[PDB]
């Protein structure tokens, strides 16, 4: 505000709405998040400040952080698409295999240091993840939901994406670990090699039941504690497991084994990110060049 010169309207984001906006003063171009109003967290405020020292390649950087007039402002460094954009640009021919696995690379190495300073992102989607021209993807918009938790929409009328929402939080479990940031990616993967939505459920039930349909219903053998959730009911269909070869086809053997391990029940059998690092599938990354519409 004042300070700023909204150039245009980016979206309608989870806590607020962001605009691409030009600092009257540096000539500086950001992403600027306006958020939703009578008391304001503290631990939240200070969620803030540890993300704002969170400074990674594949994060993108959070440069200001400024509280006045019931708003809250967070000034970003601007990035021109996000993979939402940049995968409809590309369903004709889809992106090629090597751009992908340099984007899944590159997103690993942004959430094993988030993970190691002890940061979750909890709402990773398309939409959330930028590109640039040299071949880089970022970690956009993390979510505080340890700090604004997550009523039932965004801020104001919009239907939230649970396309990527891992199982436990759709059971009920009350406290996420780094495991749901792995789940959200390998459906993120598997989206940009099939050029279709993993699970595209319109509501949570329906999200569930279509995870439970291609992995099989979960149980105590693959998902010990899974029938004691919050949320499990007995009366869940029976579903079983999908051959895994008809869910991302053509996507290598390599391929095929990672996003397996991005998508194992247990939160606690789900591959880290670190881990996901080491696996065969980037023996042969390299870091192509996206060809960009901007
Ligand atoms: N989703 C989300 C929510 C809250 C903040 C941010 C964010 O920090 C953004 S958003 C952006 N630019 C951009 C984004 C999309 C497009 S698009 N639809 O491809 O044309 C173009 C530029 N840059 C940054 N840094 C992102």
């Amino acid at each position: 505000m004042e300070n700023f010169q909204k150039v245009e309207k980016i979206g309608e984001g989870t806590y607020g709405v962001v605009y691409k906006a030009r600092n009257k003063l540096t000539g500086e171009v950001v992403a600027l998040k306006k958020i939703r109003t009578e008391g304001v967290p503290s631990t939240a405020i200070r969620e803030i400040s540890l993300l704002k020292e969170l400074n990674h390649p594949n994060i993108v950087k959070l440069l200001d952080v400024i509280h006045t007039e019931n708003k809250l402002y967070l000034v970003f460094e601007f990035l021109h698409q996000d993979l939402k954009k940049f995968m409809d640009a590309s369903a004709l021919t889809g992106i090629p295999l090597p751009l992908i696995k340099s984007y899944l690379f590159q997103l690993l190495q942004g959430l094993a240091f988030c993970h190691s300073h002890r940061v979750l992102h909890r709402d990773l989607k398309p939409q959330n993840l930028l590109i640039n021209t040299e071949g880089a993807i970022k970690l956009a918009d993390f979510g505080l939901a340890r700090a604004f938790g997550v009523p039932v929409r965004t801020y104001t009328h919009e239907v939230v994406t649970l396309w990527y929402r891992a199982p436990e939080i759709l059971l009920g479990c009350k406290y996420y670990s780094t495991a749901v940031d792995i789940w959200s990616l390998g459906c993120i993967f598997a989206e940009m090699v099939t050029r279709r939505a993993l699970f595209p459920g319109d509501s949570e039930i329906d999200q569930l039941f279509r995870i439970f349909r291609t992995l099989g219903t979960p149980d105590e053998v693959v998902w010990p504690g899974v029938t004691s959730m919050p949320d499990y009911k007995p009366s869940f269909p029976k579903w079983a497991r999908q051959d895994f070869s008809k869910v991302v086809p053509p996507l290598d053997e390599d391929g095929r084994s990672l996003l397996s391990q991005m998508l194992h029940y247990d939160p606690n059998k789900r591959i880290s990110a670190k881990a996901a690092l080491a696996h065969p599938f980037f023996q042969d990354v390299t870091k192509p060049v996206p060809h960009l519409r901007l």
